[PDB]
């Protein structure tokens, strides 16, 4: 009487930013086309995405706005970000771990 999928992946947590001033401050990269995840490239110092802290530098994003981020290329992750309006919401897990493995 056991239930639950394989492969125990780190935190999958939301994320939930608005537009700024040049957009919501955050860029990403890998996809499809280069037969890779969809991680964030950079974030804006100066966006609402640095600020959002949900989201950083160096993560691995498996959703996308609610559209999994399957089979898709890093162009159409890009229209996402701007089809949806000036609200964007990814599914994002930082890769710090449930703490230190060890007992």
């Amino acid at each position: 009487g056991s239930s639950g999928s394989s492969g125990q992946d780190f935190d999958y947590f939301t994320v939930d930013m608005e537009k700024g001033a040049k957009g919501f401050g955050f860029s990403i990269r890998g996809g499809r086309e280069y037969k890779m995840d969809l991680y964030v490239l950079r974030l804006a110092e100066d966006g609402p995405a640095i600020r959002n802290g949900r989201m950083r530098v160096g993560d691995q994003i498996i959703e996308i706005n609610g559209e999994s981020t399957r089979d898709m290329t890093h162009a159409r992750a890009i229209e996402l970000i701007k089809s949806g309006g000036r609200r964007v919401r990814l599914l994002l897990k930082r890769g710090t771990g449930s703490g230190p493995s060890s007992g």
